[PDB]
């Protein structure tokens, strides 16, 4: 509607797998994926901060060998029952699993919950998806 | 490493949000906030780029009866047997569905996957969370 | 401590792949196999008409093509959401699946649950499985 | 067809709370009964008879804090990778799992691995819903 142009300072490497990433994509160039970033952004982050009701599906891959990564994920788990509903759990390998945790409730004490979850130690990768 | 500068042509409304949401957060500069939002863009798609072998889970919603969606994500699931390996799903109200599905796979065949389930009539939307 | 002997009339066809399975086992004999039997029976039942608080998993396989079970399915399992906690199906083939429903509650409304489902149309196989 | 007929020792306490839920249930005859519980144990055994493939659910209940119960099942899982597909595990209280895990292979295999299973300083009892 009134567009305006401001300048980033961003390390070369990072820039450049993103414009790897983004022409991949089928972007025509940055500022058209950098705005995406920024609009999906403010979007997830209003419900974050919604202390509202969701659904949600916590992924995460974890080598179950490191420390005790799957006593914590339990003790942790069990501690937070009205919130988790039930969890899916797929062994990838000998030595790594992939699990996928439901969870329902208060945004901001799923949100809290996913983020201790994914805090944990052996935990290598994660992320939330809610739902209204 | 080498740190690059560059700008972006952005519409006010959009960039004002944004600023707006960065103060209550507690950043410095925009040049923090966009940083992250690329390295985690990065953190979500870098296996959209090559062939490597990937794994994750694709979280859907939608309407059990809204259409033929059902018998239509079946079919398709079907379909793609060997990459697709499990599903949970729960039900969130009379109507709604969430439904985490488990995958493993090559890049190319899972995104194409993870596209042709996406674009259904009756697939109210879905994010993916995949790695290698 | 006191043992009455009794006698029953069975067709020989099952009577044999009784003895078949059985001789499988490792069992010595048939009043010692029926007894077991017996003896479950009398226990899986007093818990069916208990009436208390269960959890159960009930596993079925049903080619989702024949009729609208997938329909029913969901329509009936949509219908009780507070006895339903999640679901797991698993893609057999290009008609057949495996999905094992989790159900929490009444024993009397649950072992009545598990009927309804299982006594679908496309219902090929199905068993329900209590806890305390 | 032919119906055999022949007789069982069994003990009369036995006995007595069969008859006696026999009544309740409404059967006409003991042999009634008997057939079936033996028709039903022979449609949840017949994969033991042979090697033809399996698939199906492995429910069981465990505590994990009592004993290494849950590393223990991890390893255990993770050794057999090829038949056991996924798992769903509820928890029920703040020490209680309840995890039924999808499997498919050949019946001799299955049976070791679910007898490895149920047998574990952890498993507190688990059911089997076999079919091919
Ligand atoms: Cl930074
Ligand atoms: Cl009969
Ligand atoms: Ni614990
Ligand atoms: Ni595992
Ligand atoms: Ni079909
Ligand atoms: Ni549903
Ligand atoms: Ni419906
Ligand atoms: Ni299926
Ligand atoms: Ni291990
Ligand atoms: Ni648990």
């Amino acid at each position: 509607m009134e567009l305006i142009r401001f300048s980033i300072s961003i390390p070369s490497k990072l820039l450049e797998k993103f414009d790897q990433i983004i022409e991949e994509i089928g972007y025509e160039n940055r500022s058209e994926a950098i705005r995406d970033l920024i609009r999906d952004f403010i979007i997830r982050h209003e419900w974050e901060v919604g202390n509202e009701e969701v659904a949600g599906t916590i992924t995460i891959v974890y080598n179950h060998d490191e420390g005790d990564v799957v006593k914590a994920l339990l003790d942790l788990q069990h501690e937070y029952l009205d919130e988790i509903i039930s969890s899916l759990h797929v062994h990838m390998d000998e030595h790594n699993c992939l699990e996928v945790i439901v969870v329902k409730g208060e945004a901001k004490k799923i949100k809290m919950i996913a983020d201790k979850l994914l805090s944990l130690k052996g935990v290598k990768h994660g992320k939330l998806v809610m739902t209204s």
